[PDB]
């Protein structure tokens, strides 16, 4: 769920408030993703969205009736490392992995302020 993704990002980037810093960024970091990513961070978000799309295709996910952002899963942050729990069932585990990959991606790319609150006209 979104709550967990927020926590994962903070796990990798302790100084951030993910919901504010990574929302409304580029063409893909937010609720609406379209066009060509503007930078590597935006591409992290595009990959994350494509990961969620793949999840929705899996037979194991057609039984949640709970949006992937409200769909809770289990994970831990320890020494700033994310670990998806073995207790997660198929769909939840796939989503956990999508989130973990994106959080790690976020922490490894530059953050370009000029891309925050990007006017969607160039998306
Ligand atoms: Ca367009
Ligand atoms: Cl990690």
């Amino acid at each position: 769920a979104l709550w967990q993704f927020n926590g994962m990002i903070k796990c990798k980037i302790p100084s951030s408030e993910p919901l504010l810093d990574f929302n409304n960024y580029g063409c893909y970091c937010g609720l609406g993703g379209s066009g060509t990513p503007v930078d590597d961070l935006d591409r992290c978000c595009q990959t994350h969205k494509n990961c969620y799309k793949q999840a929705k295709k899996l037979d194991s996910c057609k039984v949640l009736v709970d949006n992937p952002y409200t769909n809770n899963y289990s994970y831990s942050c320890s020494n700033n490392e994310i670990t998806c729990s073995s207790e997660n069932n198929a769909c939840e585990a796939f989503i956990c992995n999508c989130d973990r990959n994106a959080a790690i991606c976020f922490s490894k790319v530059p953050y370009n302020k000029e891309h925050k609150n990007l006017d969607k006209k160039n998306c």
